[PDB]
């Protein structure tokens, strides 16, 4: 067998060409310093994965009330910008490329992290449970954002994108997936609004598109990607009506000629009734531009999928934690170590 196609050069667009089809998926590590500034250990961590065609950074918060987990880096202070610049300089020095993933957690934020302020979301719909690996941080009922809150959020996504330029990233992946703020507007469980941001596919898509457009206005379409989750099941109850939101959203996104759309799922072998099959096949059926697949792929199954025109680029997550040298090992058909959650305790 052979995975030669994973090492094809891939021209994303006129601004960026990737040296291979392999992305490092965004992976939250919770290892930033207490001021949410990237550490020199994080610099080394990313630098040693620069053989990836493109690194997507761990989710990076746009402002304080976006924080939902400990020590997740931000990109809203000068110190954070300076810390990220060390990361991107090191990646670039190693011949790599890197996008930051811009995050707001919405109803999954927790006030413990930002001085007891309001948790924000499309609607006052609380999720079950408490923050993982933390003592007694029970999720709270969010405040339904006002249109003025929304305008500020769009502004702050845009400002974060401006900061990304100063931090030396090649671009931004907007975190529109996995039950976080943008995804909360796209799903009925979390979005029960009756104004121009709720109800209809056009309205539910409005926030996502405003953020995409605001960020494009800062860094350009060639440097802007978006991660999406048409499905549910990560802090999100399913709803049979969610699919038509994405039916509308995807062609609208295609108008923006993004660097890529990226699916956010853990196992793309799962078929979802509401999507008529796998997440990637649903998106591929409704979106005709560069698509990043992900979720329990091996190099072999990803190569096959790309050969079969199922998607164009492969993001690799857990195996990139277990194998910093993932790309070289795949290139040389060497044995890969299996991932285990225990590995998260170490930043290597
Ligand atoms: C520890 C861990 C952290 C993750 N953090 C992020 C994240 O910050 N942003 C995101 O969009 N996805 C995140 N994911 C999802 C991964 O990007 C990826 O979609 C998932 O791990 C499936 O790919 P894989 O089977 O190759 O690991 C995380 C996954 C894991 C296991
Ligand atoms: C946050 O993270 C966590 C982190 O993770 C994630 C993120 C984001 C996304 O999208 C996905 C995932 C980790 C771990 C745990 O447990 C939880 C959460
Ligand atoms: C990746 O490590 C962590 C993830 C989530 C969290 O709440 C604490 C640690
Ligand atoms: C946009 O929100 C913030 C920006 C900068 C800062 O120091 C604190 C918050
Ligand atoms: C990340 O956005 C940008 C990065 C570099 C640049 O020259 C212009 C925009
Ligand atoms: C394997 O690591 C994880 C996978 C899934 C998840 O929800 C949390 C951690």
């Amino acid at each position: 067998n052979s995975v030669e196609n994973l090492f094809d050069t891939y021209k994303l667009n006129d601004t960026i060409t990737l040296k291979n089809r392999i992305l490092m998926a965004p992976l939250t590590r919770c290892m930033a310093d207490a001021n949410l500034v990237p550490t020199d250990d994080m610099v080394a961590y990313y630098a040693r994965r620069a053989e990836a065609g493109l690194i997507i950074s761990e989710a990076t918060i746009i402002r304080p009330d976006a924080q939902g987990y400990p020590n997740t880096p931000g990109i809203f202070t000068q110190a954070q910008i300076a810390g990220w610049r060390k990361v991107t300089d090191a990646v670039h020095a190693n011949g790599g490329k890197i996008f930051v993933q811009l995050w707001h957690t919405g109803r999954v934020a927790h006030p413990h992290f930002f001085g007891g302020g309001d948790v924000l979301a499309p609607s006052a719909q609380k999720i079950e449970g408490s923050v993982p690996r933390m003592r007694e941080l029970t999720y709270v009922t969010p405040k339904a954002v006002t249109v003025e809150d929304i305008q500020g959020l769009v502004r702050d996504y845009a400002k974060a994108a401006e900061n990304v330029i100063e931090a030396g990233f090649d671009g931004v992946e907007i975190h529109g997936a996995n039950g976080y703020l943008i995804d909360q507007f796209l799903h009925h469980d979390s979005n029960r609004r009756t104004d121009e941001y709720g109800g209809t596919p056009v309205n539910m898509s409005r926030f996502a598109l405003e953020v995409v457009d605001a960020i494009i206005a800062r860094i350009g379409h060639d440097r802007t990607g978006l991660r999406i989750s048409p499905g549910a099941y990560f802090n999100m109850a399913s709803d049979s009506r969610d699919r038509v939101v994405f039916d509308y959203l995807l062609p609208e996104l295609e108008k923006r000629d993004l660097a890529f759309v990226h699916i956010g799922i853990f196992d793309d072998s799962i078929e979802f009734d509401y999507l008529g099959g796998t997440a990637s096949s649903y998106v591929r059926a409704h979106y005709g531009k560069t698509l990043v697949g992900v979720g329990s792929y091996s190099a072999e199954t990803a190569s096959k999928a790309i050969a079969e025109d199922k998607f164009d680029l492969i993001a690799i997550g857990r195996p990139f934690i277990a194998n910093p040298d993932y790309v070289a090992k795949v290139r040389n058909s060497e044995e890969l170590v299996a991932y285990s959650d225990e590995m998260l305790a170490s930043l290597i």
